[PDB]
């Protein structure tokens, strides 16, 4: 009981179906044209090794070879051994609940500012808040979990543990950067770059105790900071120890690399061109006052050149390593602790209200995903353009008397005050005292734009 061709279908070609079926359309739609390319084979390669002493505490800054002619992808390696504190440090340590944890994003907070430069300026910037929001609104509804998984994905470096039982995982962590080089627009290198270009990158790095957090527990013989120390599994399977300090073992930056026939190479030092392109900016992170009630106190302001969108959030950080809250919550996600926001302005504003509106009644109308229920708040007044195609843009050159308006919540000022709703105390991690939390705050923003580069020498 089944159709062999019901066929009925295309009899029915009346003007609604003609203007768009039938013509001078697509003659065929089934096959498709195929349009050829160009001749190259790209694998990786490890880069040059690297200035400075690499790892938690530098400065490192790697460099490029120019036997390469395109760059394309980017992102850095390490490892990590297992870390977790120990007793008998003197006469014992923390007999019952000893505590260890991490992060909740560790590569991404790990990182300090990165940046490259041809040696008299610089083209690109970035900070771990930026990857922090890239994680959100920037990648697929799918890839997350893969993300994640390369990086502060599990109850190993979350879900903490007493003393004895250890913590982390012998593994590397992979995490990608995007340096100039997004939607493949590439690099010419052996054309550009050979004469002076001196092509470099820059890292920064944090002290081990700004990514970690513990909770000094009761019995007179408290923990400390140094106290932790590296593990390891042995043959027989038992716990091991030392007393060397954690560390990452190898830090090396790993990008591809693509070749082609030296003519194609030779169609470029003929004649310079001009690229557009992205890069970030920002404001000197400051403190805040939170805690008044609904009744606008607060003000902020802002600076940078022509953009295409801009982001901003909050933070309340009030402890030594619960870095990437963003709530009124110490030690654990919480709701957001604003609402009602707006961007101050003095004529044809660019926004006249909203807080939820910010973060999802935007991106569904313009984005590419939206974010969890933690709070990234985020907003643009032009396209995605994630894809440096040029959709609707302004210049930040004027309305010289810049400025942005911010605004509590209810949870905002109680917590502030050390509660929330139902007159709730807060504890705290890094010690305990139940309550009597007078949680800091801060304020925190970045933003995108357009510039133009030509480099017929260096850039």
């Amino acid at each position: 009981v089944t159709a062999a061709s019901g066929f009925v279908d295309l009899a029915t070609f009346s003007d609604l179906e003609a203007y768009l079926y039938g013509g001078c359309s697509a003659v065929t739609y089934f096959v498709r044209a195929i349009k050829k390319a160009n001749w190259f084979s790209f694998l990786p390669v490890v880069l040059r090794n690297i200035s400075g002493l690499p790892g938690f505490g530098s400065e490192f800054s790697a460099s490029v070879n120019r036997s390469g002619d395109y760059v394309l992808n980017t992102w850095l390696r390490v490892r990590l051994p297992l870390v977790a504190i120990r007793p008998t440090n003197t006469g014992g340590a923390i007999n019952a609940n000893a505590t260890i944890r991490w992060t909740r994003n560790f590569m991404h907070n790990l990182v300090e500012k990165v940046n490259i430069t041809f040696n008299d300026l610089i083209v690109h910037e970035f900070d771990s808040y930026w990857f922090d929001f890239n994680s959100q609104f920037n990648i697929d509804a799918s890839k997350r979990v893969g993300y994640r998984n390369m990086i502060g994905d599990i109850p190993a470096m979350i879900n903490p543990v007493t003393t004895g039982n250890p913590l982390g995982t012998g593994e590397f962590f992979n995490l990608p950067i995007p340096l100039f080089y997004t939607e493949d627009s590439g690099l010419a290198l052996a054309v550009s770059a050979l004469p002076f270009n001196d092509i470099k990158i820059n890292y920064c790095l944090r002290r081990w105790q700004d990514l970690i957090v513990l909770n000094v527990g009761v019995g007179g013989n408290p923990p400390t900071y140094d106290d932790i120390v590296q593990v390891s599994y042995d043959s027989t399977f038992t716990l091991i120890y030392s007393s060397n300090a954690p560390a990452i073992t190898n830090v090396e930056t790993w990008c591809h690399y693509a070749v082609v026939h030296n003519d194609e190479r030779v169609k470029m030092g003929k004649n310079p061109r001009d690229m557009v392109i992205k890069q970030v900016q920002k404001v000197n992170e400051t403190t805040i006052n939170l805690s008044q009630l609904n009744a606008l106190v607060p003000i902020d302001i802002r600076v940078s050149h022509a953009v295409v969108g801009y982001f901003y959030a909050i933070r309340n950080s009030s402890t030594t390593g619960e870095w990437s809250n963003y709530t009124t919550e110490p030690a654990y996600a919480g709701l957001d602790p604003l609402e009602a926001a707006q961007l101050v302005y003095e004529s044809t504003a660019r926004v006249s209200n909203g807080s939820d509106y910010y973060s999802l009644m935007v991106p569904w109308y313009w984005h590419k995903s939206i974010p969890e229920e933690t709070g990234y708040h985020a907003y643009s007044y032009s396209l995605d353009t994630f894809a440096s195609d040029p959709k609707g843009s302004t210049n930040y050159s004027k309305l010289t008397n810049v400025s942005n308006q911010y605004v509590p919540s209810t949870a905002a000022v109680n917590a502030s005050a050390g509660v929330t709703n139902t007159g709730i105390p807060i504890p705290s991690a890094t010690n305990p005292a139940v309550t009597q939390q007078n949680q800091t705050f801060q304020h925190i923003f970045r933003v995108l734009n357009f510039n133009v580069l030509r480099l017929s020498g260096g850039s």
